[PDB]
């Protein structure tokens, strides 16, 4: 399919979304709507992409997210893990600063993934399956062979932990980056928050 998505989740173990009020909501998840737009916009502009080259298939709401990539882009893969790196240090800052209010809010988990061959299934469905086992601030992936070569220099890499399903077995989560990685996530977080 040569397709790529990127799927964000919150992570509710006390299921507050099943009796948080609408009014309070709707507006939250337009905010981490806004700020995975901007995500979105400064790392495609960073790898000479447009912010329209990512397909939004799923707006935030309470399951979540979910954002696709052509890998006939150039960068592709780079960029959605980025715009989810990016996007997993914007949501830190705002549950933190939601929390410190007494205000709703939750951690976010995310995963990219391309389709995986054993399984018979899609890239989207791949990111949806991979980041519903994930805990909170995590993020984890599943590419082939060519795309792992492309970003284990960027990414550290470790094998799931105590993997309990196919998705998981096949996975790797996301452990850390290089420097040049991490500059450039905290770099583009900051342009969002600071202006």
């Amino acid at each position: 399919q040569n397709t790529l998505a990127l799927n964000i989740q919150f992570y509710d173990p006390k299921q507050l979304l099943s009796s948080v009020n609408q009014s309070v909501s709707v507006p939250y998840f337009k905010l981490c709507q806004l700020f995975l737009n901007k995500s979105i916009e400064l790392c495609t502009k960073h790898y000479h992409l447009k912010a329209t080259d990512i397909d939004v298939v799923d707006e935030f709401h309470a399951e979540g997210a979910t954002l696709a990539i052509s890998t006939s882009h150039p960068h592709a893969v780079e960029c959605l893990l980025m715009v989810g790196t990016v996007f997993q240090l914007l949501s830190d800052v705002l549950y933190k600063r939601y929390r410190e209010d007494k205000r709703f809010a939750l951690q976010t988990r995310s995963a990219v993934c391309n389709a995986v061959e054993a399984m018979q299934i899609d890239a989207k469905e791949a990111a949806q399956r991979l980041a519903q086992h994930l805990h909170a601030k995590e993020s984890a992936l599943y590419l082939d062979n060519e795309q792992l070569k492309a970003i284990q220099d960027s990414y550290q890499l470790v094998a799931m932990p105590n993997p309990s399903n196919v998705m998981t077995r096949h996975a790797f989560m996301i452990n850390g980056m290089n420097a040049e990685c991490a500059e450039l996530a905290q770099n583009i977080r900051t342009e969002i928050l600071m202006g």
